């Protein structure tokens, strides 16, 4: 062919907004929040969204369709179409890294929900007793723990129950029937289907949560929780690192996602009223239906106090152990838990499939293997890598860390970059607005050139600065298995991109 092409804008935009609403809305957010003092983390969310966020959303879809324009989907090579320096086709290597570390450990959490979700539509829950909070909770939390098999002892093992393993290959598998049929008969058609089935789950379950009372409170002092600025925290790095950090996640920036997805749309199609549509359209998803949903709960039961020290307790608790419990107190409480984790396991699915896009698109591209092998090899990857994430604790947090959270930052940096200096800032805002049913309002080109870049140069300085020392002194040795693993995954990436490379060079020699 040339290169497969979004059938229509519809499924254009629903698969670019699947891409980006998943476990991030539900799951990431509601603990971020919460955990950074709710209305006081929303104000520099709101600005990260308006100076990070969109501004980057742009960014990577002009990049994926220049370089889909050119046969090319992924970063190594979209670098250098860019920046002609052999400098960019490495650093060009964490556009496939990063998605792809992000999916060994994404995928396994995406699996926990479909296991929840079928053990709850079933019946087979944890029966609480008849109001003492931990009573309550404690059989939720033995039922979590016994599924990911959290160490009961000193050993950093976790001991998967079979279910859970199980249901990790049935997850690949369904991502494998989606990716296998490509971008229009795939992707675009799942999410034409997952979408719509996410927003209505997701609204009953903001209605339903809208209806909790309790003696300690209703779900409107959630939301006031939620939405209700505290100006004295605005002077707080931690709060902005939180904030920044969770609209890379959330828009799925940072990930060579978006890119590798824009790279289908196109030459002449618009990608600045789709791209904010998109961007629209995950952030509603996020602080409307995510924002409403496990905060309000947490606090109408158990008050606002309570319900942030369970955010910070971590592990997935809100998400997993604490609303299910909830639940488990109200008539039909055990099929709407069921209702949670399958609108949890499409939120997730319908972006794993965009993590895992990336290394397809690189292995066909570059590589030109078929869909159906570039398909399978990368899921043989995922399933394989995924095992370090099922048996040793803490490996699923180093690899959210470095890839997730610091990496994602470090590369929209390495983009915009890239796009915005070395390509020519002129050249990156005429890309952009090619063929746009609108243009990107002015004072964004001044964003995109100064402000954006000098923004994340000093978040990453400060991380880099107060909080990586103590990941790299105070953490379990461990840790270094992971660290070593990925940093191998790195290394084997760069051997095929210098195979890809090789392979040019013979078919070039061989077209003369
Ligand atoms: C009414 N049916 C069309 C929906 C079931 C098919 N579907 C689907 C839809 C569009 C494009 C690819 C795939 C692949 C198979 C698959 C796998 C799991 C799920 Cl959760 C849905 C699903
Ligand atoms: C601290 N870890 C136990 C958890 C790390 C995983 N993670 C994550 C990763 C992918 C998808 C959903 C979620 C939900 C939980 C959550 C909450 C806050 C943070 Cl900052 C990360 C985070
Ligand atoms: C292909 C790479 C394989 C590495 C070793 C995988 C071992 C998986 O082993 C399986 O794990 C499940 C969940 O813990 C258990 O329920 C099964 O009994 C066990 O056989
Ligand atoms: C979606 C269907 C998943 C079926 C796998 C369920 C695994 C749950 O449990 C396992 O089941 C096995 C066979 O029933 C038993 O031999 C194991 O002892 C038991 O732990
Ligand atoms: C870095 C990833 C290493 C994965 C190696 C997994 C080896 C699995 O090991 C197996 O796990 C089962 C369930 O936990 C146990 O019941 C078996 O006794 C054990 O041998
Ligand atoms: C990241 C690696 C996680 C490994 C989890 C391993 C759980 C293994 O289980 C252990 O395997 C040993 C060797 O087979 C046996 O000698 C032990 O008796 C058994 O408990
Ligand atoms: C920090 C980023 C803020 C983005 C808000 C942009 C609001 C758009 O602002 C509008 O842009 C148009 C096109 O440039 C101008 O013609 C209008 O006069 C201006 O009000
Ligand atoms: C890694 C990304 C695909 C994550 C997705 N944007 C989410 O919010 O869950
Ligand atoms: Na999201
Ligand atoms: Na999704």
């Amino acid at each position: 062919v040339k290169r497969e092409h979004w059938a229509t804008r519809l499924g254009l935009i629903l698969a670019m907004a699947g891409n980006a609403v998943g476990l991030g809305n539900f799951l990431r957010f509601p603990v971020q929040a919460a955990e950074n003092g709710g209305g006081a983390f929303m104000i520099p969310y709101i600005i990260a969204f308006l100076l990070v966020g969109i501004p980057l959303m742009w960014i990577e879809w002009a990049m994926g369709r220049y370089g889909g324009a050119q046969g090319h989907g992924t970063t190594p090579a979209i670098f250098y179409l860019l920046w002609r320096n052999r400098f960019a086709k490495i650093l060009g290597v964490f556009g496939l890294w990063i998605p792809l570390v992000v999916a060994i450990y994404y995928v396994y959490i995406e699996s926990w929900t479909l296991g929840f979700a079928i053990k709850f539509l079933v019946g087979l829950v944890p029966e609480p007793p008849p109001t003492d909070p931990d009573s309550i909770l404690r059989p939720f939390k033995e039922f979590l723990y016994s599924y990911i098999g959290v160490p009961k002892g000193d050993e950093p093992i976790l001991k998967p129950s079979l279910f859970a393993y199980i249901v990790f290959l049935i997850t690949m598998f369904i991502n494998v029937s989606i990716l296998i049929r490509g971008i229009s008969k795939g992707i675009e058609r799942f999410a034409k289907i997952a979408m719509p089935t996410l927003f209505i789950l997701a609204v009953f379950l903001v209605i339903r949560v809208f209806l909790l009372e309790t003696p300690n409170g209703t779900a409107a002092d959630g939301l006031n929780f939620l939405w209700t600025p505290d100006f004295e925290k605005l002077k707080d790095p931690g709060v902005w690192i939180a904030a920044v950090g969770q609209i890379f996640f959330t828009l799925s920036l940072g990930f060579g996602a978006i890119i590798t997805y824009a790279s289908y749309v196109r030459k002449d199609q618009d990608i600045v009223l789709s791209g904010l549509t998109a961007a629209t359209l995950n952030e509603k998803a996020e602080v409307i239906l995510g924002g409403s949903i496990s905060i309000p709960a947490a606090v109408a039961f158990f008050g606002v106090a309570n319900a942030v020290a369970i955010a910070k307790a971590g592990a997935f608790n809100l998400g997993f152990i604490t609303l299910p419990a909830i639940f488990s107190q109200t008539a039909g409480g055990t099929f709407l838990g069921f209702l949670w984790f399958f609108l949890l396991f499409f939120a997730g699915l319908t972006s794993s499939i965009a993590i895992m896009q990336p290394m397809i698109a690189f292995l066909e591209d570059e590589l030109k293997l078929s869909r159906k092998h570039a398909v399978l090899w990368t899921a043989a990857i995922v399933f394989f890598s995924a095992h370090l994430v099922m048996f040793l604790n803490k490996s699923l947090d180093e690899m959210d860390f470095w890839a997730g959270t610091i990496g994602v930052v470090f590369f929209g940096l390495t983009e915009l970059i890239i796009f915005f200096w070395i390509f020519g800032a002129d050249k990156a805002w005429e890309e952009i607005n090619r063929g746009g049913i609108i243009k990107v309002p002015r004072i964004y080109y001044y964003v995109m050139r100064y402000i954006t870049p000098a923004f994340l140069a000093v978040l990453l300085v400060v991380w880099a600065r107060e909080y990586i020392p103590k990941i790299m002194e105070e953490t379990h040795w461990t840790v270094w298995i992971t660290r070593f693993y990925i940093i191998g995954l790195f290394l084997f990436l760069t051997f095929l991109v210098f195979l890809a490379e090789r392979r040019r060079n013979h078919e070039s020699a061989g077209t003369l």
